[PDB]
């Protein structure tokens, strides 16, 4: 059956390591949890967690362009780079973080669980603006990001309860707190959200036969999860400097553009009419698309409209419209 997991830890790197461990051990979680030893997992998961003062960048973002590191270090704010796409965001105990894991893509349904939460339990009429945002009065109150894997889909986003709104501009080189509209709390919102989650996945069953129960697991101390060598690997990587701050290597040429789906920046070198090495920074949610773009580097492409066009024809991506637009951009510079 579905799972509700909670982490009382408040370190961004620790909770991100938990999240990555759940994504990378989905079908086996029932063993890492002490529930079952044989049966393998395939049901929905909701994981709730909070983090102290932090800046989380994005798998493909440039730290130096989004963050004013001086004030971050001066104010003792932690820095991290997540595995999903999106822009740089700030975290503190005034905001909640949710992580939906599913067998198939479940974005819309997840957003429906959240909207049902706000409406039913707080009379907050909320709308979803784009693929990844929730507004209440055309003002952002939640922000999501996604990652896909063979058997797992991960939709993890942030909900704003009592976040310090003004402090943001100190670190990120409008927002609305859901307290401006209600007397909500992290515990209140969380409980309501678990309710609408279990209830959402209890439709098929008839109520008269099934218990009206809720179950909550706590994993921040589950030694099977947090004492694993894989977990420590993730934690150390996220704590590492080369990962968060990325790579400095310079590059000969650099192009850029602002697309509806986010900004794109290509750095590349060319030797003997061939695209030698390169790298892509972006603000995009479609990380798959961007890695497929990265496949252009360190391969033998003649740096010609012909060979480039061919190379784009060779790709089979999730979003073919975005790819068409991006190639139509590259062939002009
Ligand atoms: O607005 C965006 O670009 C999505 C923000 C997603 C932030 C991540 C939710 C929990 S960790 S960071």
């Amino acid at each position: 059956g579905p799972l509700v997991l909670v982490s009382n830890n408040q370190n961004i790197h620790f909770n991100l390591s938990l999240e990555n461990f759940l994504l990378n051990n989905y079908n086996d979680l029932l063993k890492y949890l002490n529930i079952n030893t044989i049966e393998k997992f395939n049901e929905p998961i909701l994981f709730l967690w909070r983090n102290n003062r932090s800046i989380i960048i994005g798998k493909n973002q440039n730290i130096w362009s989004e963050c004013n590191l001086k004030n971050i270090k001066e104010d003792g704010v932690l820095v991290a780079r997540r595995f999903t796409g999106g822009g740089a965001v700030y975290h503190d105990l005034g905001n909640v973080c949710f992580t939906f894991l599913n067998n198939n893509i479940n974005t819309s349904s997840n957003f429906l669980i959240i909207l049902n939460t706000l409406k039913n339990h707080f009379n907050i009429e909320a709308k979803t603006q784009g693929r990844n945002d929730i507004t209440v009065n055309d003002q952002k109150c939640s922000g999501s990001a996604f990652k896909k894997i063979k058997d797992v889909f991960l939709h993890h986003g942030t909900i704003l309860i009592n976040l310090e709104k003004n402090i943001l501009n100190k670190y990120l080189t409008t927002i609305n707190l859901s307290e401006i509209n209600n007397n909500i709390t992290c515990e209140n919102l969380c409980i309501a959200l678990i309710k609408e989650f279990t209830k959402f996945y209890e439709q098929n069953y008839n109520t008269n036969i099934i218990p009206n129960d809720i179950t909550v697991h706590y994993i921040d101390q589950n030694n099977n999860i947090t004492k694993n060598p894989e977990f420590l690997k993730y934690y150390n990587l996220l704590k590492d400097w080369d990962w968060c701050y990325g790579k400095t290597p310079k590059f000969q040429n650099h192009i850029w553009k602002q697309f509806t789906f986010g900004k794109l920046e290509l750095f590349f070198n060319v030797s003997n009419g061939f695209i030698k090495d390169g790298n892509i920074f972006s603000d995009c949610l479609d990380i798959n698309l961007i890695d497929h773009l990265k496949s252009i580097f360190n391969n033998d492409i003649k740096y010609s409209k012909e060979d480039i066009s061919i190379f784009f024809k060779k790709l089979n991506v999730e979003n073919k419209n975005y790819l068409d637009e991006v190639r139509s951009w590259i062939l002009q510079e």
